[PDB]
């Protein structure tokens, strides 16, 4: 009979597939085709079509090839079972170490007199180096107020000298101009910088200007903040094309090894040699700024939903989360404490990865002090819970506002008071500072520049204390009061918050967003109403 | 605007550069080539097998799969789907019945005392090897055997019949001859129904010069013996090749199914009229009138088929051609005529929407449809169809007769049906039914001379008022209590040589929920049998 022909024609069918284009020719062909159909749903002007297709085509084509194609997979799709094996973001877990955890214990109030830390975190800067002022701010592009952008037409008018408030990252004098503005302050201990240098320019990025960004602005960085070490993260935006991070098992030239031996080239002052050996591999490391407290760095990318390099294998990239796993664990032992930071989010993360973060960070409470997140651009924070019932907070993400202008938001930074160092600190965030520079008024010609303070934490929300318990309480209260969420929802823009009103329906999906570190997990969100 | 918007584009560029890569002939040969070493890694059969089958295949596989499975997309439908690509494989189709209002329901009268009655004769499946070589290897490792190329059965396994064999052998020419000598008794005839599957089961080697070598050859015969009898055939899943490849009119030459269409209607223009060869060359289907007041149809159930490949390109209503079955039935229902409906897959056999359509349509034409017949299964049942609202009521039975081959370890047999005669008023439907079957056990023996008995007779055999719906529903839930009734319709449904295995409960209700279903994926048609 036939029906057992049609698996063995489906697997060489996809073997001549996989051979015939891994060949130069037709991936110009699909190429080619791609840009008619780009130039068909418009969004953007051809040329930006052109470019970015022409820098995706090669690894795009690639990665489907080892995963999407590779019979099979394919046959697996579609017949399944007896014909190949569909694995495409399988579930996967990570397998915690068997030391019986200890009991959760809360941490206690500072001692009167105690140290306090403080940290400058900085995250998003995006620097654009085409940024030209009195360009066109709404223009036909991924990304306007820059060299090739036009003039405004008529009334509309140009980009502001430290930049605009529509699309349009940031001119590398806004960035010189936070970091001389540091001094009160300041003091700082440390910098926490989450990454995302290079501008939002994705279409004609090359890996020269990409290094160019990184060198110069961490040599910027280097200028004006000295002998304070700086620690920083992978951020979604530094390789090329955008969000393009093969992990290790993939080898140059296409591989990331080109950024990774780039950074750590720069970052060789701050970061000690084990911390440079192990983010020359995967672009995470360790380090212990204090004694008693150890920080971990994670390449949030391996996390992605958009790195397109895990079609082929989404299981714990670079066996990350298992190393983070030996480090907390490490931790724990020792009795010390961590601090984690990540360019995305857990809970902007695919499935699997998310869950298993959410099942450490659960695991390991008592250790785990504080952690920090860029990428939202915007300032909002995350909840953890218990991961059986889900009702008691064991902890909080802080996301932190980018520095970047990026869809019409004023610039800032933000600080941290955290317990200091000395023998049984905490090492928990006390409280935040947000400073911001007000676009209305710096652009104004004759203006003096200036980073005011915005809003202080506790002070703005009544916390008394920036525990995780806290930041539950705040967002309940805010489902019930409209002025408190009207607050934090200024606040959430750093101060620009847009036109359009964000009634109830705004409100609910913004604090479920507070709410969920895991991502998918809608159960979280089931107390708001 | 970033990258996740590139994904659709990509997708289809993609499958673009794959299409007309694999579009090439030596990728053609490397696919091929590939899957031959898939067939050596699952065994079953030996190797040349393998390579001649795929070699057969491969062409026309990698056509349909590049039209349909990897067009772009589809494809990128199926990995994305909605906004990027549409996937419609398999999909869900209606035939839109006209809005003629149905006629009240009525059964038909029963016949007047001394009425008149039409025989005919039904052959199907007869599946001539022509390769077939008595003392040759029975059981081998082949697809089929008995042919040349078997070997001799070593040791104490004896040969092969001369008149045809009990296990994975169809038969030789001459016991065609034999079953269509014999016809004497009984009896005259005024029409003769042949299903199809003319040619014989190797399809690893054939060609399409020995395809129409069976159809003519075969035809030729039945035309020598039965004479001026009229024969209206059917389209077999064995005639064009490779095995079920039979692509819809959309689908033009040289690969197209032309070549056998236009073969027939050659082979067969003594028996149809005009009309009927002016379809036939195109879908292979066909209507004319054998008695005033009568419509045969005879449809091509390979549109039907789910080992039709072609159907994945596209799968609704092949050929528009259940449309124009609705178009003949309506026009038989203003006509007030009655219609028989034949073909070789049986309904139910069917893909999913197919299979549907056609229950939709008998349950709508009820009154006018007189008679269904269908082959293919090799084996001796039926099917029963109920109406579409309660399904509580039988309102049709499509009978399914066995094969005059011997495949796969049975008696040669062929079938005659009494139907309600030529005349006004008359319902057109099947009165009785007889079975000749020859058995090899006695024909095989040296000097024994084949012999065609009669085996059983259907209203004797169940003692059955009649041979309308109703009676066979009431057959199918009386053998599900009755144990013995069962076991002889287990006897005729082989043919007289039903196989050592007992059979038994969970074998007897697979049995009889398939003679309650004409309607493929319905499971809740056997609801009632617990
Ligand atoms: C239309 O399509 C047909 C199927 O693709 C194709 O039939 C093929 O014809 C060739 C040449 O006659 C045969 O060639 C093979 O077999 C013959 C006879 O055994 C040998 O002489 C050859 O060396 C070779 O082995 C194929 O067997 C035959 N395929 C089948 C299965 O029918 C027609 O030729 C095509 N016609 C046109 C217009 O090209
Ligand atoms: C096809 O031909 C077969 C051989 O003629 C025949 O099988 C034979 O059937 C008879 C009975 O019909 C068996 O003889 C039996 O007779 C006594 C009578 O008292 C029984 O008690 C015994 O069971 C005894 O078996 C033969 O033994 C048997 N021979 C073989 C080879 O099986 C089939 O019945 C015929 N089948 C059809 C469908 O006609
Ligand atoms: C190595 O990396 C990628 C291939 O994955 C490729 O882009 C490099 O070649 C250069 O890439 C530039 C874009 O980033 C491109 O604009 C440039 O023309 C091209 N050529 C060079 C030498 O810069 C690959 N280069 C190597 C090391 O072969
Ligand atoms: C954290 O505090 C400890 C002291 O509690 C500091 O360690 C001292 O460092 C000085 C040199 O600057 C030595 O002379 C002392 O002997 C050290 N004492 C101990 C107990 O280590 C440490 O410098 C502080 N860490 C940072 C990064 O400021
Ligand atoms: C950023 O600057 C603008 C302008 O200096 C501030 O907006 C002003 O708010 C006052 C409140 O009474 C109004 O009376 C003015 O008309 C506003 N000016 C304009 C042109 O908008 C804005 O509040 C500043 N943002 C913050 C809070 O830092
Ligand atoms: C599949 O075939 C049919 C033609 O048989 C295509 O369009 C149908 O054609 C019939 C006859 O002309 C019309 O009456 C129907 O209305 C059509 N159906 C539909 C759903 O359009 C149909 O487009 C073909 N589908 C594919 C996959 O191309
Ligand atoms: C069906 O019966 C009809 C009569 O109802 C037969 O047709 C007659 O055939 C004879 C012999 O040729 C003619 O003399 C008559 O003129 C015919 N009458 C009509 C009205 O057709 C016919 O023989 C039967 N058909 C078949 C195929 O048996
Ligand atoms: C087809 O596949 C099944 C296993 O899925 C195998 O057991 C069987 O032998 C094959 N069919 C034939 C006719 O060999
Ligand atoms: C993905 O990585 C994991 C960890 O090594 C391992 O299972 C294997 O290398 C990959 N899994 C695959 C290829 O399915
Ligand atoms: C592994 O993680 C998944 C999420 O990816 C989670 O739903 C599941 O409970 C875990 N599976 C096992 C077998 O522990
Ligand atoms: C593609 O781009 C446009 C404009 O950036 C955006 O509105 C749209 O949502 C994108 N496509 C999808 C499927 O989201
Ligand atoms: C008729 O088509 C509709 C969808 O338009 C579908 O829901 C329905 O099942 C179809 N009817 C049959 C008998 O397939
Ligand atoms: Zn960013
Ligand atoms: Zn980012
Ligand atoms: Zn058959
Ligand atoms: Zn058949």
């Amino acid at each position: 009979g036939w029906g057992n022909l049609t698996c063995p024609i489906c697997k060489g069918l996809f073997t001549a597939i996989n051979l015939g284009l891994k060949k130069e020719p037709n991936v110009a062909r699909v190429g080619s085709v791609a840009i008619k159909l780009c130039n068909l749903l418009k969004i953007a002007p051809p040329a930006v079509c052109q470019s970015i297709v022409h820098l995706f085509e090669d690894d795009m084509v690639e990665v489907w090839r080892r995963s999407v194609l590779s019979p099979s997979e394919a046959c697996g799709l579609l017949l399944g079972s007896t014909c190949g094996h569909w694995d495409i973001f399988s579930s996967w877990n990570i397998s915690l170490p068997t030391v019986p955890k200890p009991p959760p214990k809360p941490p206690s109030p500072p001692a009167p007199g105690a140290p306090v830390s403080r940290i400058l975190f900085l995250t998003d800067l995006h620097w654009d180096h085409d940024y030209l002022e009195g360009t066109d701010p709404d223009c036909a592009d991924p990304l306007c107020c820059r060299r090739g952008s036009g003039l405004p037409p008529a009334s509309r008018p140009g980009a502001g000298y430290w930049g605009e408030y529509s699309k349009c990252d940031l001119p590398l004098r806004t960035l010189e101009s936070l970091l001389s503005g540091l001094g009160p302050a300041g003091p700082f201990d440390m910098v926490y910088w989450t990454g995302d240098i290079p501008a939002h320019d994705v279409w004609h990025q090359t890996r020269q200007d990409q290094l160019r960004a990184l060198t110069t602005v961490t040599a910027l960085v280097r200028k004006f903040l000295g002998p304070v070490p700086v620690y920083p993260a992978v951020g979604n935006h530094e390789s090329t094309p955008v969000n393009s991070f093969p992990p290790p098992f993939i080898e140059g030239n296409h591989s990331s090894r080109w950024l990774y031996e780039a950074m750590a080239k720069a970052w060789e002052p701050w970061l000690p040699a084990e911390a440079l050996r192990t983010l020359r591999i995967g672009g995470f490391y360790a380090l212990s700024p204090y004694p008693g407290l150890r920080l971990i760095s994670l390449n949030m990318n391996f996390c992605s939903r958009e790195n397109f390099w895990l079609l082929i294998n989404s299981t714990d990239p670079a066996g990350q989360l298992q190393w983070l796993v030996g480090e907390l664990q490490a931790a724990e032992d020792r009795g010390d404490k961590v601090h984690i930071i990540g360019h995305i989010p857990p809970g902007h993360c695919l499935k699997s990865w998310s869950w298993n973060y959410y099942r450490i960070v659960a695991r390991y409470e008592n250790t785990l002090a504080a952690q920090f997140f860029g990428h939202t651009h915007v300032d909002e924070f995350e909840v953890f819970y218990d991961e059986e019932t889900l009702s008691r907070p064991l902890a909080v993400a802080f996301l932190a506002p980018s520095a970047t202008t990026y869809i019409g938001l004023n610039p800032g930074y933000r600080v941290y008071q955290i317990d200091g160092n000395y023998s049984g600190s905490s090492h928990v965030v006390l409280d935040h500072e947000t400073y911001i520079l007000n676009l209305t008024q710096a652009n104004i010609p004759g203006a003096i520049p200036h980073w005011q303070l915005l809003y202080r934490a506790r002070e703005t929300y009544g916390l008394p204390n920036t525990l995780p318990t806290a930041w539950h309480n705040l967002v309940y209260r805010m489902r019930g009061d409209m002025q408190l969420f009207q607050t934090f929802w200024f606040l959430y823009h750093k101060g620009h918050p847009p036109s359009e009103p964000c009634g109830t329906p705004c409100r609910l999906a913004t604090l479920c967003a507070q709410l969920s570190a895991r991502a998918d997990s809608p159960a979280l969100c089931r107390h708001l109403m």
